[PDB]
């Protein structure tokens, strides 16, 4: 009746209390393990993928030098035929300009043009950029570009100079050539270091397409650069410490270890009792 | 004797029965967990690789437009020197032609030429294709291609039109340029969605090689396209829900949780008995 | 006092002995499982990443044929402007030459030039190579290259001929074109087979940049090849058998299975005692 129900309730709450205590002990051991692992250098890391409905707009830092940005536009899955190559027109995108001292030599000041990238991967959104360089005594006509995760973070950055140097430290620098159109499909990788900081890196796939110049031969001295930026897939890659990335495996291992210790203690007590009984029976 | 053996057999079969019951309960809990997980959106997914002796022949959907397929051939690890570039000859491969309305605009009807790809990765099998385009008023001379997993599935597809649209929805579209030879190394990725459907995607690595035209200057108006398709490695990538991909980790976690619950119940019973005995001894 | 301390010490050492025995049994079962898995063909494999402070210098096997290696140099993050393209000069790197019969046809003897690659990824170390080919009646001007893990291993190899054939068996062969500069970012993948042997493979990302030739028109007959080699990131990928790569998950599963078996045995004994008591009470 009432007494049996009260006893059952007391037993259930005591079970819950002991479960809470066991969870606390297991969590403390896991916290100790993670604290030890965080101070290791070069640990083994695991990989995971996560799908996104829409991407945060990335930042494309271009280094045209003397080349003038002729045109930048947003398109969906297709680029309409060029109205007049080599002519300025239709320049309407979110762009910023930043000068910063190169972190590797300190002799050269890099001037970068930051462009907001595309967001809608599931609609094949494209950012199409056209540059024109009048003349250059240098060989290997190319424009260098760099990719970073967020344009908004750069916009609200307190420094905006150390941000660009930190971006240059990342391994996301490439070049695209003149006289060609480069289709770039970018992929996002995020690595979680033991300090808690996130390092963002970009993979790329490229398609290089020759450009046919029907402009007059007198106008062929200038060089035209065409580049297209889009997201390859809605999957973001995440590299994280193998123990920290999957806490549940370590929790299961620790629970098994504790239960094994309890079992071993019970067997030791049983063996002690057995030996005591054997000694008593013998003498 | 007989009685002891019978008792031992009964105990062993009872142990097996209880093990079956525990396995049934653990499987039911795992099934409930997976049913909950399947209705989540954008979960964390794990990656695995599997080696294959031979590949299923893929489907290469090319969009030449006005370009004529001059030649297609299968080679092993090397391509013999061209007998006569720009001339038709040696066109012998499994090819099919399909017209379908583009799923993104519905104004344009895409005409695709499907080619059966290579299978023997361990023999470096190559599919070599040569196209020729007489003239084109458009710039950016390129031919678009798409990759899908199985040519046989397309061959036996009941629709053959929705199949191509679904393939176009996948993120496996690229282009290759004229006046160059493009060596394409493809890699296969298969993603298992929670609905049970498999999404197939292709990664690519490209080598672009300039083509030297020794044909007469009067014949240089036409543009030549050369493309090579082969498998990069015998490893197929598989991306799957992290809980579903490794059921054994979840099984171990659930077994540990159940044993912890049993241990907690035993400790609660022991504590109840201890307190009852203490109360009896005190008064 | 002394007796209680001695009893506690004996109990603790017996607990340790039983824990050692349980660990031995679990390790034996895991060893049996791994021995069974090692004889499987095409198993499921997991992936992990490991960071490195510095890379072991790789081996770049180039196949110039009739092209002469004009220049090879080591640079950090930037290549100074060319003093005089097409002219020999500044050839100072660790290079070796090897002839070996091709393992696929045995009719052709491949002559390879091995170059020691870069090591310091965190300093963006670059290996820059320039070749010059006087004339060639063949089309598709390209130079084939292959990548292998260690130059030192090739240097101390007892055979040096079977080593190159085994390297050619690996899926790390590409080409780079003349009249262009190819920036190659390489990534290292190591696969552990069940036999214990390690297979090394290379991924690559390429940037192709057009080269502007201001040399006199009489000197344009020769073709110039420019290639740059560097490491993309300090992360090495490792693909290994899923059971062997994460032994701790299997250890946790086996510990849970053993504890479940012990629990089932205890429940069977309790049920046997219950039924015996019920039979005694009834009659
Ligand atoms: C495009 O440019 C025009 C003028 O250059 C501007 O008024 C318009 O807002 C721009 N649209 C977008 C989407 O950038
Ligand atoms: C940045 O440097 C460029 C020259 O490279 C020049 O426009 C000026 O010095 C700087 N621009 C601004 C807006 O500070
Ligand atoms: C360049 O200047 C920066 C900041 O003053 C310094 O940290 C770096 O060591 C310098 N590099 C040299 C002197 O090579
Ligand atoms: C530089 O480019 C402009 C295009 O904005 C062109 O009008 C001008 O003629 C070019 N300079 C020379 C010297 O041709
Ligand atoms: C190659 O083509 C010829 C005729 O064009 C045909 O008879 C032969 O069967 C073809 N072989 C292959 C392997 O496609
Ligand atoms: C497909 O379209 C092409 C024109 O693009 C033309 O051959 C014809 O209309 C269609 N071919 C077939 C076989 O239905
Ligand atoms: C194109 O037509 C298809 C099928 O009729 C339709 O689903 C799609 O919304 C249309 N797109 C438009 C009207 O932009
Ligand atoms: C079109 O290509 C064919 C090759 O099949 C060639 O004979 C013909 O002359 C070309 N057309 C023109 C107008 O040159
Ligand atoms: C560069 O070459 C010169 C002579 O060609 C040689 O003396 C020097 O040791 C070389 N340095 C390096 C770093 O290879
Ligand atoms: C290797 O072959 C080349 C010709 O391809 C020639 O130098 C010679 O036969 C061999 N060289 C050496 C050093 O054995
Ligand atoms: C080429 O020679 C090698 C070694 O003698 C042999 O293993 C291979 O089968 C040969 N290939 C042929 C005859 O096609
Ligand atoms: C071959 O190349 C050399 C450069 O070392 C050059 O001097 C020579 O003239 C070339 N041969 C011919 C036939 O031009």
């Amino acid at each position: 009746f009432s007494k049996a129900c009260l006893k059952n309730v007391f037993s259930v709450l005591l079970i819950f209390i002991y479960l809470l205590l066991m969870a606390v002990a297991v969590f403390l051991v896991y916290r100790t393990i993670t604290d030890f692992r965080e101070k290791l250098k070069h640990p083994v890391m695991s990989v995971s993928y996560k799908e996104v409905d829409r991407y945060d707009a990335p930042g494309i830092a271009l280094y045209p030098g003397q080349a003038q940005l002729l045109s930048c536009k947003h398109h969906y899955e297709v680029i309409p035929p060029l109205t007049s190559p080599g002519q300025p027109g239709d320049m309407n995108c979110t762009t910023q300009r930043i000068n910063y001292t190169d972190p590797f030599s300190n002799q050269t000041v890099k001037s970068a043009l930051i462009v907001q990238g595309p967001r809608e991967v599931k609609k094949r959104e494209l950012v199409f950029l056209q540059f024109r360089l009048n003349k250059s005594s240098e060989d290997f006509s190319a424009i260098d570009y760099l990719l970073f995760s967020s344009f908004q973070e750069f916009l609200q950055s307190p420094n905006r100079v150390g941000f660009m140097q930190a971006c240059e430290s990342a391994y996301s620098s490439w070049k695209f050539s003149g006289g060609f159109r480069t289709w770039v499909k970018m992929s996002l990788v995020k690595t979680k270091e033991e300090d808690g900081r996130e390092a963002v890196e970009f993979r790329q796939e490229t398609s290089v397409v020759n450009y046919i110049d029907q402009r007059p031969a007198a106008k062929k001295s200038a060089q035209l650069f065409f580049v297209v930026f889009e997201w390859k897939d809605p999957f973001i890659q995440k590299v994280q410490d193998i123990v920290t990335a999957n806490p549940w495996n370590t929790i299961a291992l620790l629970c098994g270890a504790f239960l094994a210790l309890f079992k071993a203690a019970e067997f030791a007590k049983l063996s002690i009792k057995w030996m005591i009984k054997i000694r008593k029976r013998y003498l």
